[PDB]
Order: C-alpha cells, then structure tokens, then sequence
C-alpha cells in the first residue's frame, strides 16, 4: 500500500488498476473502511466509486492526477448509499461522465441525492479510451441495485458491497437489502466470473474468489436462523 | 550558516536557494527569529518574507545586490503578520512586484498595512526570469490566509509559519488561526508534495517532511486535549 493521507491508502493490483481505502469516522458504526478502484489506461482514469465525502474525493482525484498522470474521465458507482457515491458532486462538477444501473439512478432523484447521468438496465460496456469495464446487473444483495463491474483484460472484479471480507462475520447493514435474492445474486457471480484473480469488496481486504462462498456462507446461515 | 550582520544570518540551500534567519526583540514575544528565503536565477532574486521591519529588510536587500549581485524584483509574503510583511514599505518604493494571496491583500486594507498588487486566489506560479516558483493556497492554518511556496526545480518548499519547527513544541500564537481546519490543510500540503527535500518553517531551524507530521501533532493534542 502507498499512504497517500491520513484516512486514504492505494494499493496497485495490475499496471492498470490500483484499489483504494477511504476512512471515515461514522456515527453509529465508527471507523469505516469504504474500498473503491482506479483504472487508468492511456492517461485516462475510471472511479469506480467515491470516499464518503466530496473532500476525500478531491484528495484522492488530485492524486491521480499528480502521482499517476492521469485524468479521471469516467465514474460508476455501485450503488446509491455513501460509500459509493459521497463525492459524486465534486466529479459532476468536474465534468466527470456518470455510468449507473437505472435503479440506483432512481434512487438517488428520489432522495435528494446527485445523480449520474448515464443509465443501463441489465449491462453495459463502458470503454476508457478501448479498454473494456464491464458493467453487470444481476439482480439484489446488500442493496436493491447493487451492480458488480469485471475488467475482462485484468481478470480483476470490483464486487462492491454485495461481498463481504473474509474477516467480516455478519451480514451487516441491510436496511436496504434484498436478503432472499442475495444468496441467488451471489450464485450468478460466481457462475460468471470464475476466472477473476483479485476480487475486491464494499469494505475489508481483497481476496479471491473465495469471498463469494464466505459472503454466501453468511447471508445463508442467517437466512436459515432467522427463519 | 554564515552571519551577514549581527542579527542576520543565511544558510546556503542550493546553488540558487538561500534561507535567512533574522532576529528581532519582539515585546512580550522575546528574540523571535523569524526566516524567509532569497531565490536567484540569472541576476535577478526573490524574497520570501521579510524582515520584521524596513531597517532589517534593507540590510538584507543590500546584501544580496553587494554579495549576491542580484537585483530584488519579486516579493511573495507566507500571509499579513509582521515577520512576512514588517518589511513590505521599503520594497515597495523601490519598485519591487509582489505577489500574494488575495486574501493577505484583503486583510492588509482592512488591517492598514502596506498592500501587495498582485493577488491569486488558488495558486500562482511567478517566472523569476524562466525558474518558476509555484504558489499555493492549500486552506487556513496558523493564519486564515496562509499559503505555501513550491520550488519544483530544488524540491523545496518554504511551508512558512503553518509548520512548526522540530525543537518546538507548543501551538503558539493561534490568535488569526483557523485551528479547525490546519490538520487537513497540513494534509494536503503533504500529499502535495512528496518529492520536498527541505521544509522551511516560519520559525526555527529547517528539516524534511517530519516538520508537517509533528506540527499535524501538535495541532491534533491541542485540538484533543482542549475539547
Ligand atoms: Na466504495
Ligand atoms: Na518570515
Ligand atoms: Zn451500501
Ligand atoms: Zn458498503
Ligand atoms: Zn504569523
Ligand atoms: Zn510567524
């Protein structure tokens, strides 16, 4: 990892992608590590998404910038809660093009929040000057409009907060989940991306594809004692 | 360390940098000594900061045209307290171009001191004859007008004031302090500038980059302790 703040570290995971770590002190859960990538490719960067705040968003792009030489040019949040989509107004203003699944669109009009101005309702390939994000709706999770974004050249997945760590014991937040669709959504990602190397969660260190069984082994068994 | 007078004395930095100490009976204060720098780049040289007052800042001037054989033509103040402007009246009829944050000139009016003419809002690189010196505005500090001088060929920085020096301990004079925000502008002051060599405070002996980690302590146990 490379320190670039006090509450913000980067780790590369390729030549072309780097996974940050945002800090944020937060009432009623205390100290939370929100995770988000770049990408770069030919002087051009994709967020994928935004530290909690549009300070800790004008940080890291000024990082970029300065110590990677490159330009952010493209966003995608994974889904509308703050951890991924808290900064979205210093990039709109910025000029920053927004790709977004239509529900989270939805949600952010009808909360009062910023929202992105791109659409997609099943999938979409975004290009960041030919390299391919691919971006996939397949169903709810830890949030109704949950997406999960592969990078078919880097075999790298940005699982976003639909997984959970491998240090992560409980099922979390899920004030706006869709807990009986979770196991299933969960079942399809696995299904599809088999061959990911590093996939990379909401919160917590990145692993392998064994986050998905970890996560599944998590909502089931609560699903089970719940019920 | 080579002593020009009897309360002045200037250290050689690089081939073009040169840092002054100057020491002044400040009432109620004590020997204060307050520094600054002398930039020069072919024949023609910059102050950073003056002397607390003309008599001092003229020496000074004197020393560089008699030694250095440079002509002053550029002045940049860290902000508007006396060991940055003391000086600022004798420049000024001698036709020196100034050069400071908006804010400085703004409080200068309203305070009734002397007046820069040039003033910047976020940053401003000044040409001293092609060698660029890099201004910036990073946010409040130890003033509420503050700002930082980056010198991108010597990979040094004159932090002024906003950093303290290591042998100090306290917070000082916080009277025109925006104490909220100085940890985060310190920060961004160092996520800026990974590559500085030498770090020039306000006060005190020169260091690297641990003058920004413990003046961000000492800013944090204050703000801790006080509240
Ligand atoms: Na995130
Ligand atoms: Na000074
Ligand atoms: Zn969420
Ligand atoms: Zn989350
Ligand atoms: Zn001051
Ligand atoms: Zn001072």
């Amino acid at each position: 990892s490379v320190k670039i703040s006090d509450d913000i570290s980067i780790t590369q995971l390729s030549d072309k992608v780097y996974t940050y770590v945002s800090l944020a002190e937060i009432e009623g859960w205390g100290m939370v590590p929100s995770n988000g990538m770049i990408v770069i490719n030919n002087h051009q960067a994709a967020l994928l998404d935004t530290p909690i705040n549009d300070a800790q968003t004008e940080m890291l792009v000024n990082w970029v910038t300065d110590s990677l030489h490159a330009k952010v040019t493209t966003f995608i949040p994974n889904h509308w809660h703050g951890d991924c989509i808290g900064g979205l107004g210093y990039l709109q203003r910025k000029g920053v093009q927004s790709y977004a699944n239509q529900m989270t669109i939805d949600l952010a009009k009808e909360k009062g929040l910023p929202v992105p101005e791109h659409g997609f309702t099943d999938s979409l390939t975004v290009s960041l000057d030919g390299m391919p994000l691919q971006c996939y709706y397949l169903g709810g999770g830890h949030a109704t409009d949950n997406i999960v974004v592969w990078l078919p050249t880097e075999n790298i997945l940005f699982g976003g907060c639909m997984l959970k760590d491998n240090q992560t014991t409980s099922i979390g937040n899920i004030s706006d989940a869709d807990v009986t669709a979770w196991p299933k959504t969960l079942d399809k990602v696995k299904a599809k991306f088999p061959s990911a190397r590093y996939v990379v969660p909401g919160h917590g260190n990145y692993g392998g594809t064994e986050l998905i069984e970890h996560t599944k082994q998590i909502v089931n068994q609560y699903i089970e004692s719940t019920s």
